[PDB]
């Protein structure tokens, strides 16, 4: 249910094949103690919201991604609708990410 995210061509991909859906991007690093914290409950909400598209991205596996998506904060949430973004914040805050699912579904 997370789409795990190696390349900038999958990452296109993967906001294409969603069509008209929400997509949620986690961005994380191994080094995020934060980002550890919140990965169970991420995946948790693919289960949950199966008609939203989660994508996983380690940014340093994709640098390319990760700079051209001008990612700060270690998690980042960002949210897409056909290919646009529509919402972002930092931190592993459970509760608004659900929130932000909510508001943007």
């Amino acid at each position: 249910m997370v789409k795990q995210i190696e390349s900038k061509t999958a990452f296109q991909e993967a906001l294409d094949a969603a069509g008209d859906k929400l997509v949620v991007v986690d961005f994380s690093a191994t080094w995020c103690g934060p980002c550890k914290m919140i990965k169970p409950f991420f995946h948790s909400l693919s289960e949950k919201y199966s008609n939203v598209i989660f994508l996983e991205v380690d940014v340093d596996d994709c640098q390319d991604v990760a700079s051209e998506c001008e990612v700060k904060s270690m998690p980042t949430f960002q949210f897409f609708k056909k290919g646009q973004k529509v919402g972002e914040f930092s931190g592993a805050n459970k509760e608004k990410l659900e929130a932000t699912i909510n508001e943007l579904v």
